[PDB]
């Protein structure tokens, strides 16, 4: 009697990922969820008692599709070039906005993001030696500025 | 009589400036402010019809607390290390959150933040020149990463 429930939690998260991306956590409501998924409000309450509870269960997919946009195999410059280039892509922008929002507002700073950032350091550190952490940090600065527009 | 309508705006402004950092923007509400002030939530909303009016209202009062934290008089690196050590003070961090939060959120909340950055930028440049642009950009980078820490 547990295969019936997970086939839904999954469908709730496949939606959570969509709305978080095109509406953002802020505008994504238990109602907009209830529409996208044919699941009743109290049916989503069941699995996710609080709204933070969404962002909580969120896992790999996001940061996996993030780093898609990005050049790790051609040295440090190539890679920033790739990231600034990447700043005019809406999905990319969205993905940042997302975790930028999350980091800024969420008390608990959920795992999806901790791993997220820490993964990128590991990558950048690994690929780009000791100049990486900073270059990366800066990229982040430049991005967050650009949203300030 | 039109003085007693000032005294009161200043009682809220004060309250705001406080609550804006003891609780963050998000959790601060007409209630909490009312509670802190002995002014009705209608009395407040009177002067400040929209919550984004509260941040518009400051006009610099925060930025002057902010800069008490930074070293402008000892070279660029000195200033930059001032900013890093400052991230460990929570008022300091609270001010950046408030900003970054405005960068990330609503259309309404937006002109305050677009405006604060240009202010940082102009701050740094007039102290240290265009060498300072990139240092600032890197500093926000770190700053935001620090907020997940």
């Amino acid at each position: 009697s547990k295969e019936d429930t997970e086939i839904t939690i999954q469908k709730i998260m496949d939606a959570v990922v969509d709305q978080l991306l095109r509406l953002g956590y802020d505008k994504m409501s238990y109602t907009t969820l209830s529409q996208q998924t044919g699941v009743s409000r109290t049916g989503i309450s069941h699995h996710f008692p609080k709204k933070t509870d969404f962002t909580a269960a969120l896992d790999g997919r996001i940061f996996k599709m993030f780093i898609e946009h990005l050049e790790f195999e051609k040295g440090l410059d190539a890679f920033s070039q790739s990231w600034i280039k990447a700043l005019e892509d809406s999905e990319f922008l969205a993905i940042l906005r997302l975790l930028f929002h999350h980091i800024v507002t969420s008390e608990s700073a959920h795992e999806f993001a901790a791993n997220g950032i820490d993964r990128l350091y590991k990558m950048v550190e690994s690929q780009f030696g000791s100049g990486g952490d900073k270059e990366l940090e800066w990229l982040i600065g430049r991005s967050l500025i650009q949203m300030s527009k």
